[PDB]
């Protein structure tokens, strides 16, 4: 339990390059230098923007231990932490980056089999979090990391103590209610991001006005590639009654069914000239970059 | 089977830095660039020196398919091959490098628990090769790679198609390579570790090694070894190959000693060096070593 989170010294790692920032901190590509060794191991470091105290660090560590305890192929695990004035968190470096930027950059080369399997994998990761009784609270295409093109993992979950209005359920925007069913709403928006190849939700609508349009029944529009089958699932994630939305267990089953006949459910120009990697290319990826069980 | 070896194009990988030289080639640090992608993935690439032909490239492929088929935590797997003028072989990059240089560079910080566990892991990999009926033929501290300090893996095995001072007497005299002649090389490999990377028979010409072996000379007892460990090494160097221990037996014996390491190795400073905590091991595995055992 306690051994799943490594406490690092300042002197055993170095930030080398800025990767981006968001709302809670700046993420760096970094290097871990094991004591007494000559190797340099790449890591990802998030330095929280707000400085904290030793007593606030007790809060940080209590949540850090929980996020260091996850064990699922599609959920990222927090690996380490270094406390000072500013808190630095350490996890595995994902060279492919986040799924949002990945789909924007590869939008003319992503076929139906990839998109639906990513939907399955995110639902598998979310179902694990629900099983562990951990609410994500910030699910979005930007918080799905690409380990390999065939394998995505959820990150930045459970930040209860630390707003993405356009990804939040109506009950979260108004009354600050965060449940696994409000995550299902965020899952719907994330799927919309993938199927629009990285479009911005409610583009040009100020965040302060999102709750009004949701109450009047407006929802994100049907993406051009989505059949009605897929759009019905997205819409059901955005029902105003949280208990009427699908469960992550059901989303796994439904998207897995569609993944077994992907061109029936997504209409993409060029779909027959793109496929999943052959077993050869998957074995090569996994041996070099992805040796975990699944 | 066939899908375990990836055939790469010249245009999808690049050699960036020379790491050293091995069997039949120079091993380089490389980068794999997946087609249609922007990432660069580090690999280790060996470009065969004596260049080859398309008909000869078939012999290479038949052996490559077997070395791409190994599935054991302590045995390195061949991942890819690029059939160019010179044939280049692709596998996972081990930033820690080989165990021989590692023990030389960390010789004042390596405790008994690491040394005995390294012996266990090499024996596990060699027992695997025996189970697959693959004779290594070149086992040595140089052909044991460090994935993490806690996890070593055997490489460059099965190159049937000379390391005299690691060879069993029957290999030197008669070119007989069996799993029992590997046991001899394993004994020498353990000797390299326990001496913190000393050269075996230092200063004796290779052309005279078989003579000294026939007269009964063997590598001397390393200073840190108790007699229990040295007796095992000596039993690996018996002239009767069938009298040498089996890798299955070496696993059991070294694992027993690994459960009480300071009883079997006497190292100055041993009580101030230990294995990594579960904390440090989980950190290593998540970053560098996500494979099972
Ligand atoms: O480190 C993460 N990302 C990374 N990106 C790149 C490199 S590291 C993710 C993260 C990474 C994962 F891999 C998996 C889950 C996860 O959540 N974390 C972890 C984390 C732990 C604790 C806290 C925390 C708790 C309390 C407080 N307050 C309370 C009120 N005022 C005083 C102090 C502030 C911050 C935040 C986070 C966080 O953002
Ligand atoms: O690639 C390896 N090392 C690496 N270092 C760094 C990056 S890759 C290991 C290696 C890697 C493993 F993962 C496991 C075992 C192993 O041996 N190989 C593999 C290999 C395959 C084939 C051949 C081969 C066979 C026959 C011929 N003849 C045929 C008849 N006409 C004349 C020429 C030439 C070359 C050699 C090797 C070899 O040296
Ligand atoms: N382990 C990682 N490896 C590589 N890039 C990462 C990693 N973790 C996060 N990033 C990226 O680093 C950038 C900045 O991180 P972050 O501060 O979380 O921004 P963000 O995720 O887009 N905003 P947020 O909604 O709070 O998660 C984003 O592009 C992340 O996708
Ligand atoms: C110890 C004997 C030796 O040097 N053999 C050479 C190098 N080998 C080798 N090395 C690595 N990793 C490595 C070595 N150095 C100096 N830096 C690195 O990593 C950046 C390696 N990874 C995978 N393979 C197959 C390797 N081989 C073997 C001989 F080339
Ligand atoms: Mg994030």
């Amino acid at each position: 339990n306690q051994a799943l989170l490594r406490i690092l010294k300042e002197t055993e790692f170095k930030k080398i390059k800025v990767l981006g920032s968001g709302a809670f901190g700046t993420v760096y590509k970094g290097l871990w230098i094991p004591e007494g060794e000559k190797v340099k191991i790449p890591v990802a470091i998030k330095e929280l923007r707000e400085a904290t105290s030793p007593k606030a660090n007790k809060e940080i560590l209590d949540e850090a231990y929980v996020m260091a305890s996850v064990d699922n192929p599609h959920v990222c695990r927090l690996l380490g932490i270094c406390l000072t004035s500013t808190v630095q968190l350490i996890m595995q470096l994902m060279p492919f980056g986040c799924l949002l930027d990945y789909v924007r950059e590869h939008k003319d080369n992503i076929g139906s089999q990839y998109l639906l399997n990513w939907c399955v994998q995110i639902a598998k990761g979310m179902n694990y979090l629900e099983d562990r009784r951990l609410v994500h609270r910030d699910l979005a295409a930007r918080n799905v990391l690409v380990k390999t093109p065939q394998h995505v993992k959820i990150t930045d979950f459970g930040l209860a103590k630390l707003v993405p209005i356009k990804w939040m359920a109506l009950e979260s925007i108004l009354h600050r209610i965060y449940t696994h069913q409000s995550d299902v709403w965020s899952y719907g928006v994330t799927v919309w991001e993938l199927m629009t190849f990285g479009s911005k939700p409610y583009d040009g609508i100020p965040a302060s006005e999102i709750s009004s349009i949701l109450e009047k029944g407006e929802r994100l529009p049907q993406p051009p590639i989505c059949t009605i089958d897929v759009y019905m699932i997205m819409r059901k994630c955005w029902m105003i009654d949280a208990d009427s939305r699908p469960k992550f267990r059901e989303l796994i089953i439904e998207f897995s069914k569609m993944a077994r006949d992907p061109q029936r459910y997504l209409v993409i120009q060029g779909d027959e000239r793109m496929h999943l990697p052959s077993p050869t290319d998957s074995n090569f990826y996994r041996a070099l970059m992805d040796e975990e069980d699944m």
